[PDB]
């Protein structure tokens, strides 16, 4: 009995093929890239690839939604089709879920707790995260279907026997997994990032991220005259990055390392900065290299350094995911308030949040490699280096 | 080695992924439509359903192509893999262009001989031109592999090369490439100017008439309404006066004052009188009788016109026809121009080169693919009985 205009499902569908594209073309990019260069191997970019593959089976998902979106009458197998492919979808997404919270929690104990003490257990987590999801979504086989409105909802024996009330209980506790990733785990990480001796652990990552990024720009590119501000630039963070507290130390260490680490480093930089200085107003490359190496010959002896850049795209990613799985559950809980009563209008704006749940389905499964290539630039540089060398 | 960006890679990946849903679809409802609507079980469509199979077959090669294209190495039978799919794509190929002239040339002999002349037929010369193109393609098997700057393919050994098997292959290739070209552009040609040529009306004109004629008179069958009926009605006596001017095809080489032109042309004498009657019949509230009087028009229709008259659909079948072999040439002519372009170039192993040769094959790569999945579509851009099953199947 459906009420869209062929304009409207036009439009609908000339987006979800958009999607079904780009979304294809970004999870592949994102996976590869994981896949291809060693460093881009961390804990948090393997669960972020397998994010990509559960976009992409999602992806593999939308034909036949269109095709039921299309449809006056459903087929008589389609019932089939209904739970299997429900049960595929939701799967997916408890997967993500899943994957996002194990993620967020992975993060959580690499922060707070520094100090606790492996490959494979990434392998394991994973493999735990899909045999969960798919036992959680496996009822969706047996609850949805195709009965004699007319569409791949829960069936009748689902309603009369609150099986529906128990799924609807594991739709909530998966949605609110990630809500409580971003609002609990994410708000203490941020904690921890911007909490006070001399200056924050975030300030610590711009300085010594400043620092190196002047040096290694004027190392390998962008000769000229007087480099000298770059130079000053790196003084100057060198000298706010030794008023931060390493995370070996644990800000327990009022002078044991705080004097080691402290003169070391600031010795390495300090000598190297006045002779780099001296060749500047007048070999000032060459002294620039010799000063690069005491500094992976210290910087690695006591030190991930992208702590927040990652901690603010998850940010941004784990935000995009609750709003666009939010329609579908705030519209269902408003209208299993109101079951019988107005069924004319109310029935209306029904398929209308129906209709954006499933854009912003798509949606959900396109987005994070747009955001990665937006927020990261590593990303972006792996995709530029990915069929090199 | 590659001498383009990803982003460009992964989105030609994801736009085959695309032609795979849409050509597996499409290929699967031609199939499924000739074989269960009997009034679209034709000798062309039973072709057309041939070349769904090979489109088929082909989309299956897809996904290796795709691992090939990205250069991973994920087993060691690469060689063999290539021996084998490059021998199942040639092989496909091949069968298209057989099945294409094979109907082209019935067509043709349908409509230029018209005087000239089952179902076990088409079916053996299907199974020829199957063999025709495994064999064609075999040499592919043989002369195709992987062994040891800028190019990435499984490609010509040097034992093809060498022996001068290679020249023999492009040769062969050349001709299946020519065969299309000739089916479209002298069969396709002739046909249409017999189509359209005057002696008031054309022949494309009477199967024009015709066909409204037949669609009206399934209308009746259902229609409620006096205004209904008699809108159909009002429709084919128009068409009826307009193709009793026609001159059939089985009396192409007759004159206009022949004893078969009469009873050609009084047979619509009646057939229009007919119509008034059903006509003056509706006009008076007589839904169910003036649909009854409608069944005599068949009747009087059947004995003395389709004596006169085998298909009636010539027109628009040959113009979807051209549409289908245009579109198969042109997705198959970047491969041909670029082999011979760069085979005449002074240069080989240049960067520019390499860069345009592996753009060269990077859009005809998804032009193959586009290749195999567009005829569905062309069929549902073009023939409505086609899009009308489809939709039927699809449940729209
Ligand atoms: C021809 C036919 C097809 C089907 C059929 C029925 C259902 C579904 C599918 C096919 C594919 C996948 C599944 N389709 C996923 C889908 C539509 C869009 N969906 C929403 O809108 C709700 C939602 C979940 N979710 C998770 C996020 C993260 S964001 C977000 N929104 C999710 C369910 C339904 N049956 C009978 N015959
Ligand atoms: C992992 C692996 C895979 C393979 C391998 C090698 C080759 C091919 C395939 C797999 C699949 C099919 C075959 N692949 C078809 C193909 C690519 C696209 N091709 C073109 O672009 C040229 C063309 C023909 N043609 C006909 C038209 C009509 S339009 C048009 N274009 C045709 C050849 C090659 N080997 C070694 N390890
Ligand atoms: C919002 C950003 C837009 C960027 C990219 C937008 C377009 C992407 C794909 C277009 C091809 C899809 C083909 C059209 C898909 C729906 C076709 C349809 O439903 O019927 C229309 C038909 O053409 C009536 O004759
Ligand atoms: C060695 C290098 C040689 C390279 C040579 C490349 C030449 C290709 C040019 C083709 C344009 C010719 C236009 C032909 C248009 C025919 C369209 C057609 O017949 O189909 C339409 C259909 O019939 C509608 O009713
Ligand atoms: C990816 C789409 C799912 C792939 C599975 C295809 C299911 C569509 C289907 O119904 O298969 C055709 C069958 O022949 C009907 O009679
Ligand atoms: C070439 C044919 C292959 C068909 C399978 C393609 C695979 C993708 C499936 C669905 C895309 C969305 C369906 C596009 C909607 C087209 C239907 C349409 O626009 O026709 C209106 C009709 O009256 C309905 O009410
Ligand atoms: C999702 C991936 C691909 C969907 C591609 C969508 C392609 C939808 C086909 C629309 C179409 O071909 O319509 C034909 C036209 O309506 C006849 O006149
Ligand atoms: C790859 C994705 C393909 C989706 C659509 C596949 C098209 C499959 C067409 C099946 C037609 C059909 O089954 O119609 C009979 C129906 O069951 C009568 O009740």
């Amino acid at each position: 009995l459906q009420l869209f205009p062929a304009p409207l499902l036009a439009g609908v569908t000339a987006t979800c093929v958009a999607l079904f594209v780009v979304g294809i073309a970004g999870n592949l990019l994102t996976m590869l890239v994981v896949s291809r260069f060693r460093e881009l191997r961390t804990t948090t970019n393997l669960y972020l690839s397998s994010m990509a593959f559960s976009d992409l089976l999602i992806f593999l998902c939308m034909p036949l939604d269109l095709v039921r979106l299309w449809q006056y009458r459903p087929w008589n197998f389609g019932d089939l089709l209904c739970k299997l492919f429900q049960f595929v979808s939701e799967s997916c997404t408890y997967a993500k879920v899943l994957t996002i919270t194990a993620l967020s929690v992975e993060r959580y104990f690499a922060i707070c707790f520094p100090l606790r003490a492996t490959k494979g257990r990434v392998k394991l987590v994973i493999f735990v995260i899909w045999a969960v999801a798919f036992c959680s979504a496996g009822p969706i086989f047996v609850l949805v279907g195709v009965e004699h409105t007319n569409e791949c909802r829960p069936t009748e024996f689902a309603v009369r026997s609150g099986l529906l009330t128990v799924m609807v209980w594991v739709s909530s506790i998966f949605f609110f997994l990630p809500v409580f990733c971003l609002t609990v785990l994410y708000s203490l990480i941020g904690r921890k990032l911007w909490r006070r001796g001399g200056t924050t652990m975030a300030d610590l990552e711009d300085n010594w991220e400043t620092l190196n990024d002047n040096l290694k720009v004027i190392e390998k590119a962008d000769n000229a005259a007087q480099v000298k501000d770059a130079l000053t630039k790196m003084r100057a963070a060198a000298l706010d990055a030794q008023k931060a507290t390493p995370p070996k130390l644990e800000d327990k260490s009022p002078d044991s390392p705080e004097m080691k680490d402290f003169r070391h480093g600031f010795d390495i930089l300090v000598g190297q900065i006045d002779d780099a200085l001296k060749l500047a107003n007048e070999e000032a490359q060459a002294a620039a290299e010799q000063l690069k190496t005491t500094r992976n010959a210290y910087i690695q002896k006591y030190l991930d350094q992208n702590h927040k850049q990652t901690v603010k795209m998850l940010a941004v990613v784990v935000f995009a995911f609750i709003l666009c799985w939010l329609p579908f559950h705030v519209g269902r809980y408003l209208f299993s308030k109101s079951f019988e009563p107005g069924s004319l209008e109310i029935a209306q704006i029904s398929q209308y949040c129906n209709l954006v749940s499933f854009v912003l389905f798509y949606l959900s499964a396109a987005i994070n490699p747009i955001l990665y290539n937006i927020m990261s630039k590593k990303y972006r540089v792996a995709v530029f280096r990915l069929l090199g060398f």
